[PDB]
């Protein structure tokens, strides 16, 4: 059919036409037709070149959180064509588990479903590693998968989950930085103090609009924060995964220090970069008990 | 004849009293009133005046909660006994005196011992010493969770008063921010020659610097004792870890991040940023790790 690509990029392509016009706005609209027709050059300098700078950070995180493909599992979590012809062939389900034993004796997986068995996708054919899930609409298994975020047309998973988070921080801090800016200029067409119509838009909406996102993408921002000083991804915050010692919502934490490393990495000069820097692999964590 | 050691106590609070009690004079009457409200700019010097009092007032309550909160020592119950104190004073052997006190320490909820393994007791103040609790010489007493003796506030910074500390710090962050943001335009326009009053030149000059230099100033020790919030550790442990059963331990008396910031400002939400009491605990005794 028409798939994802026909309707998936209609939030991408909206944020962009926004994001788009949010720079003439603030650029030729703003900075040049207004602050700088006010005869005050030096304030037009030092905003454009503010401006630029999370301009540039966001459209740089948000392109890296859409277009970093999502991680998958690797060779060892798919089952052998001798372990899937048994496993398809096999009618008991006290039977089929027992073959995945053998194999997952290999690999690192310590966790289970809600009913201490093995996780198993059916439609991927192979064992879900620990903290990875199934997404329909990547028709693929995703590394430590948070959601799918429909704002970027990608699963948020291991692979992009630090573009995300700085796609959202860079968020916040250029729509603040924006509402910010254009108040005081906001103000004045307001109280009369300036008169040109097709700023006045401009300079509304510029100020309507960052400060609608802004309050949208905080709550998600401090919410997220959350998230990772507790080391829980969406899917684990809601449905806690069961260890071999029972359900833990605390089973891949390390501590607040310790859980900010994992997804940032432990170089300062990456933290605000979109910039691959994640601990591990993807397939296996570290465990609060062993 | 002391006197002058008094007196000089309170030489550097004084000092941010006379620089204080200026930066109002200069903001409010030679900025806000002379200069910005002289400029025909009536809707920003009352937004300015009102936010200004926000900040200074928030400043002020702290700064006094933090010097003339008195620090606690430790109670009734640290102190021995009309009889086993009279045996402690006449005992000889070393070893000997370590008995009362550790058979004393059993009644006492106390999980450490100095570096060399002893019970802590104070000659001067003739107790046994509650855990993270030390003696300062300046206040010439036992101080419960000590962090160190302030000359700024001229007191302790103690469990009594840690809280009000951090306020203190952080409203200092605060109200010298938002005087070098607004200021700085009007620091601005004054030597581009756009404003020409040489008596509120002079003042705004150093309204901008003087708070610059305090913000940098406080920033780091603000930053610094964030640090120490989160690993629960005063000062004093910070530099010489304290000595647990199981020996020395920097972290003995962290919880995780969360908590440790909960024992200092407490579980209610609504008092964090007042300077009115809400640690947890009475200052004696404090959860351990282990
Ligand atoms: C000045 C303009 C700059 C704006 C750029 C900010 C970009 C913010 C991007 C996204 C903010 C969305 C706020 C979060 C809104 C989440 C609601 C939603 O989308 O539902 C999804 C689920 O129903 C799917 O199952
Ligand atoms: C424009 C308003 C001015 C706001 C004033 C803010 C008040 C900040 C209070 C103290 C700042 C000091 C920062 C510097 C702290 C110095 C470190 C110290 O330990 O000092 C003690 C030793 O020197 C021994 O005396
Ligand atoms: C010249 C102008 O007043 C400076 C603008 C700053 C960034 O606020
Ligand atoms: C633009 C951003 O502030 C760069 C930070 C890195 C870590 O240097
Ligand atoms: C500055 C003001 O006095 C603070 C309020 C407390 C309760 O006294
Ligand atoms: C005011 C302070 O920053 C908040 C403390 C809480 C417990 O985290
Ligand atoms: C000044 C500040 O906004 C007070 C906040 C407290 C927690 O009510
Ligand atoms: C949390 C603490 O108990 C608050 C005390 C004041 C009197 O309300
Ligand atoms: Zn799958
Ligand atoms: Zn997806
Ligand atoms: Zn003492
Ligand atoms: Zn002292």
């Amino acid at each position: 059919r028409c798939c994802q690509r026909v309707v998936g990029w209609v939030p991408v392509l909206f944020i962009t036409f926004v994001v788009v016009w949010s720079y003439y706005a603030y650029v030729v609209e703003l900075c040049v037709f207004t602050i700088f027709g006010n005869e005050e050059n030096g304030k037009t300098v030092v905003y454009l070149v503010a401006f630029h700078l999370f301009f540039v950070m966001f459209v740089w995180s948000y392109w890296m959180t859409i277009f970093t493909s999502p991680a998958s599992p690797s060779k060892e979590f798919y089952l052998s064509n001798s372990e899937k012809e048994r496993y398809e062939k096999e009618f008991s389900q006290e039977r089929q588990q027992e073959i995945l034993r053998r194999a997952a004796r290999a690999l690192p997986i310590y966790t289970t479903s809600a009913s201490k068995t093995i996780r198993y996708c059916e439609k991927c054919q192979l064992i879900k590693p620990d903290r990875a899930h199934h997404c329909s609409a990547c028709d693929s298994c995703i590394l430590k998968m948070d959601h799918h975020c429909p704002w970027v047309n990608n699963c948020v998973g291991f692979s992009n989950y630090k573009f995300f988070l700085l796609f959202l921080l860079y968020s916040l801090l250029y729509c603040l930085f924006v509402a910010a800016t254009v108040l005081e200029y906001f103000i004045k067409f307001w109280t009369n103090e300036l008169t040109d119509t097709r700023a006045k838009f401009h300079v509304l909406f510029l100020f309507f609009v960052s400060a609608m996102f802004f309050i949208s993408v905080l709550s998600l921002f401090s919410y997220h924060c959350w998230l990772v000083g507790k080391n829980r991804t969406t899917i684990e915050s809601f449905r806690a995964p069961t260890f071999s010692y029972g359900p833990d919502g605390n089973g891949f934490s390390l501590g607040c220090s310790k859980n900010w490393r994992q997804v940032f990495g432990d170089e300062k000069k990456y933290w605000l970069l979109p910039i691959f820097s994640s601990l591990g692999d993807g397939c296996s964590f570290p465990t609060r008990l062993v």
